[PDB]
């Protein structure tokens, strides 16, 4: 369950990741 | 150690929906999705 909670945290860090290259793009934008 | 992975996914998760809801508004004003 470690190693469970260990690939969440890998995995919900790369989607913050992409959700702040998302705003970043969605800044250039306006 | 449960606990610091635990504390460590409800901090992510809770920047994971602040970044989303900030992503809504944002495709909405430049009128994307």
């Amino acid at each position: 369950r470690m190693k469970q909670l260990e690939d969440k945290i890998e995995e919900l860090l790369s989607k913050n990741y992409h959700l702040e290259n998302e705003v970043a793009r969605l800044k250039k934008l306006v």
